[PDB]
């Protein structure tokens, strides 16, 4: 299924993060599918606590950033769209290595949009689960 | 009224961000009452999105940098909070100077804490509210 | 801090749940403040899980019942409110009497808001502290 | 595979809903899966808002229903879980029949759950996402040196 209404290439939307925080911590997309936006992040100086684990706060930073664009994607002309609400569940640390982050729509309404992001470590391990709720603009 | 199980310095306590994303992003604790816990964070290329305005990653990386750190100054000998639950509402951008996150607590169990961190520009005004629920860790 | 646009009296504001879960559940508004709306409900048969505590759920649709209301009274004219997401931490049990909710805003925007509903025990104890965003409807 | 440590019959499970919130509401669950979970409610004057259509918070009860049980049943002896925090996401309203809630695990830990409620109407059609966060409290006897 096609839910995408804008077209654009990984070498577009990498470009996006140049100069601003998703810049800094080197946050990649990887791949497009139909309806599916997937995206990675390090685990350095950078995205960590003061006890050497993937910062909580990073991961909702990577669901955000993934899930603002995607539902970008899902509008048309001058529209755009604010993230509204957004939650996270660490329900496994990262010490190592770079987590990948699997965004899926669960709504694209006319007027808002909810969106999942679970974030996997390089062995696959869930270690968070988010959704984010945004508000479309005209 | 006092709620602080270990004593802390804002000097021993901002050492925290030492090398870790805290420090990266240069948030900075402010105050220590007997019952909140403050903290600035700048607002400019390293905490900013794609269009200059503050990210809603950053806003959630402040509420867990201060909500951690609150559960634990409220803990005591080899105990440890684990972040569980985050979720926050961006109810108003904010572009420039740096936002102060007030991190007060709404429930603190024996076995898990609950944290409201209200997120304010220099003019202020709310920008995010979040709440973060953490576990007590023997 | 006059938020209402609308004018209702506890009245007629009571009598909008007679015939519907509001009313069914006895949630009775008591308070109509310049910018909060409070109202109780009974810990009873009908609110409690199997175990005699006050459910969960029960709280949430207190939370919710006081939350449309009162943004429905912050639109005007052919205006409405739809609860888009809710969000709730149960902090601390309740057995018995009622408890009381009280509602105040946290954003009016022209297109959504987002209100803060904190629930309290005969004792004046938080005992849930949730969140509603809500999206208006021209 | 089967997450369950408990053995329970829908009727036991139903039987646990006489006299409160769950059986006030016609609150059924209605199938026992090796990792899931699933419940309906009636979308009628119980449970509807003002406005004659389903009423958020009424879902808000069926996933907390659902997952608190779930989390029950995925501990052993006399633990318990306790509901920390609840979230939802109302997508599509309601006005008649049954919605049916689908509960499954996200997260199992040793002190902690997390679960994934998501509600539907007769249609298959999606009306509410949910994740509820549970704590599980040790319980039972312990051996002690004599």
């Amino acid at each position: 299924s096609l839910i995408w209404k804008r077209k654009i290439t990984l070498e577009a939307l990498n470009a996006m993060g140049e100069g601003n925080m998703v810049g800094f911590l080197d946050i990649r997309f990887e791949h497009i599918g139909d309806d599916t936006l997937e995206a990675t992040m390090p685990v350095d100086s950078r995205t960590k606590q003061p006890f050497g684990l993937l910062h909580g706060g990073a991961s909702v930073v990577l669901a955000e950033s993934i899930g603002s664009v995607a539902g970008y994607l899902c509008t048309e002309g001058e529209q755009k769209v604010v993230g509204l609400e957004i939650n996270a569940n660490h329900v496994r640390s990262a010490r190592e290595g770079r987590v990948r982050g699997v965004c899926k729509p669960l709504h694209l309404g006319s007027r808002h949009q909810v969106w999942q992001i679970e974030i996997f470590d390089e062995k696959g391990r869930l270690c968070c689960s988010s959704r984010l709720t945004t508000a479309i603009l005209e």
